[PDB]
């Protein structure tokens, strides 16, 4: 029947988001030095396990409640939906993983991941996605969803939340040793396994297909448009950054091109079900250019992001959320809302996400760092995070 | 119709078990030294090819016969079923591969893989799964299946069999050079590509989803419960080992955490269709703890398992097989069988698997080693298995 | 309905061909030296992005027109079909990527990829596959397709075209430095990440399943035969090359074994929907042996192919195209065509593919190389292509 086919589609899409977890692991492990890559991989597995435990235990009840230790219910599609949203929560915290590499303590990162899976992501996902339970009859939406905020697959719910928490963490722990100098400016710390980073980017593209396809929530002939918009956004982001770099040398332009692919994917994540192919290409290309410029701006601002989580997930998420109101069809809006009123509503969603997913983690992680330091000692950072803290 | 959707589901699940082969290759290649990783990858491809040839030629006919060089039949679901069981047969010997790394001859490993795919796995799969032909009308079950032994996805048929012959092989060829010494105790040989082991573990999780989903054998609303039990078992195994290690340093605790993920998956493999989410979490966590203690016990017993096949596949398989009778619902048992009679039956299956998949390979591989030595010369083990034997 | 399930099948198959792109990236990045692998990964992402942009812009209109900047149409299956064929075009140019590694300039490779995605692949795909639009009512076939040429999944359209322009490129730019010498003959340049080539080969097998399954074009009970033929062709190619090598040392035989797997897949690609399992095994084994002999012949002919694109894709593609007329059932031919007439037609298709995909790219790339050199300077080849050109 229709319900069985929809259930298998959501299960295969959750499998694709597990592929996206593997791609995040490869992307982050290949972009760091060989003395820190094993710690990065251990972080990338540990946050996934901790977030799955936290979302099964209380995260699903916080995000979609009126749930705790989720068992079988009367709703047929709710188990597949729960698995998909658990994969989404793991995606948010493994976004947080990549920015804090090579200088953050493992237990402090585990505490940050617990904060992300316990309080920040379920509350904002309840605000933006409260009434989006798959197959449920009577679901009360969140206040942001009631006001008219639209996020198809989570450019704000998943990517911007992780970007804001990652920005707060890298502002609190500070930059790596030997990265920024007062005399010589900015030094580049290249990774040691950049082909693994390219493989991780391809796996992230593959997982992004499942992200958008399972966030579609139904099965008809227009899901192929969502897949085509996904492919065009990612490839046009990569193509635009490739055109910008063009004659720049390898081992530095590859990071920009892969970040452009990922940022184009982050931008089409907001509106993959409501835009055309030309709109998806335009949004992805502008997102890739914005990721390039935001990486340069973060380098000049002395903010150390190792894999450029903020130019990809945060800047791309804000651009995709704002470009939904510029490019999507008016039939997907609330009736009576024009193109500027929807821009005000999506800007309100961006500002609310910024306040809740940055300011509250900034105070909480600052208070945690005041009594429990999250930056390793300098001998650990020189020796490497593979060898203990 | 129903048959076409079921056939596509089994084909996609067999694709996921091919992903599981790729994850096994990455997990075993990253966990060894750089002078042996190419030989490990060559073993991981060659055993897959040899097992596929053997199962197409005679393995399917021995496992599910009343077949030889399988062609198209009248049964609609039996071709996808054959592909799925072929990938299961490849999974057993690629479990066998990881235990015998860095000191075993390539041709001797090919002979061991031929033994596994020719005699041991098809005969025990006929004993435990003989009547489980997908879509067939009249199928006579094996004697173990007729007695009441329940094994959903191969915790005994796949994982315990490969664990037993891997244990026999590492007992016959002996430990690696410079691994156990009489004076200073136990020395650790760390791998050189541990992020590739993390990627392999993620691919193994993803393929484990297909393992359980294709072993479900039907399509209804309860397959998402099987997927949720798979995710919760793997993540709770990893979470429990992470809680045990907590403050232990990296480059050694990552192996324990990934082994806990895999062992939790091995334990839920036995009963993923018959337990609740809390039961899946409990079984996976106990399996991860048991993998940790079994790795320690194998280190104290001077038994060299390179990637810890025995604590993951054998110990986890025995625990999952025994925990089916502790945790699963009584409606899945034979009518009239209580909770202790089922424990006796599953213990009989464990003992039968131990006898047939250990004692017969131990005598056969010992007789082969007496006339054809399966351990490399010491200059090959010092120089590396990438450079010939 | 049937249309929704077919659309989801084509979307999942296009996801599998994206996995094939990832596997190609791993296979080429692991087979080169560490001073060139980052440039190889950058090429493997850049050609994918450029080809997706080119096929969305004008490639689909040239291949399947009577389309430019493809948007939503009346045909329900055409969007998933477009995504699948875009994946096929990206597959052709990423076949081209692997032959020209370690000595070709990046911008010159981008121009070659533009030539492949703009002129060669869409025109030959229009000639061979012009009337194969999924779900269309009135589609005029190409002249080769009207003459009776059969290519199920593109052993000639995808693999032979990429092999021919890869051969033209490596004949124009020439061999690597320190590869062939007049005194000592042939020297071997081993890659530095051969386990990553094993992972890439497994990912290529996985995506090759999706290649054949989405090229099937319908859903019934005979798609499982296509999957079984795919598995048997790949595994028998690997098994035959493993039997040929047997006692040869590692670090060189693994390249032959993986190339045999891939070449068996290339040969079954032509006729996976029309042969038996024994025929698939025979075709795959002969293709693996032919890849081994063609690799030896290319090393004796002083033609430097880094990952052996020509023995795998070109020789395997020609063998699969010719073996369709030897092994497939007569019901799949044009009525009135015998077994020798179909051999003449498939040979005409092979000769037409050779002329159009070799002689025109050889002339165009020679004219481009006369005014714009595509081979790096010797200091760039000595230092490495990761550090600029």
């Amino acid at each position: 029947s229709e319900s069985f086919l929809l259930n298998l589609w959501i299960l295969l899409c959750a499998c694709l988001v597990l592929i996206m977890q593997a791609g995040f692991t490869c992307f982050e492990s290949g972009n760091v030095r060989n003395k820190n890559s094993v710690n990065v991989a251990l972080k990338n597995v540990s946050d996934f396990c901790v977030c799955a435990v936290c979302y099964w235990a209380f995260g699903y009840a916080l995000m979609y409640g009126n749930g705790f230790f989720y068992s079988t219910t009367t709703n047929s599609h709710e188990t597949s939906f729960f698995l998909f949203q658990l994969m989404f929560c793991c995606t948010s915290a493994t976004i947080i993983s990549g920015a804090v590499a090579e200088r953050m303590r493992f237990t402090g990162y585990i505490l940050v991941t617990l904060l992300a899976a316990s309080l920040i992501y379920p509350l904002f996902g309840h605000w933006a996605w409260g009434g989006r339970i798959l197959g449920s009859e009577t679901s009360t939406p969140g206040w942001l969803e009631q006001l008219g905020f639209i996020d198809f697959a989570g450019a704000t719910v998943v990517h911007s939340v992780g970007g804001w928490m990652a920005l707060a963490c890298v502002l609190i722990i500070g930059p790596r040793l030997g990265r920024f100098n007062n005399k010589h400016g900015v030094n580049q710390i290249f990774g040691d396994n950049l082909p693994l980073t390219a493989l991780g980017t391809f796996l992230l593209f593959l997982g992004w297909f499942g992200f958008n396809g399972g966030s579609y929530g139904k099965i008809d002939d227009m899901l192929s448009s969502v897949f085509v918009n996904t492919a065009l956004g990612g490839t046009f982001g990569g193509f635009v950054v490739l055109l910008i770099c063009i004659w720049q040398q390898s081992l530095l332009s590859i990071r920009f091109v892969l970040n452009g692919v990922l940022a184009g994917l982050v931008a089409i994540t907001a509106s993959a079900n409501s835009i055309s192919s030309i709109d998806a290409a335009t949004i992805g290309g502008i997102s890739g250019a914005l990721s390039f410029f935001a990486t340069i701006l973060l380098e000049k601002c002395k903010i150390d992001d190792v894999v450029s989580v903020v130019p990809v997930h945060l800047i791309g998420g804000i651009w995709g959320t704002l470009a939904l109101a510029i490019f999507a069809d008016g039939q997907y809006f609330i009736a009576g809302n024009s193109r500027v009123d929807q821009f005000l509503i999506q800007l309100l969603g961006v500002v609310t996400c910024g306040i809740f997913a940055f300011g509250l983690p900034y105070m909480l992680i600052r208070l945690l760092n005041r009594v429990y330091p999250l930056r390793v000692s300098p001998r650990v950072e020189i020796l490497g995070l593979n060898f203990g803290e």
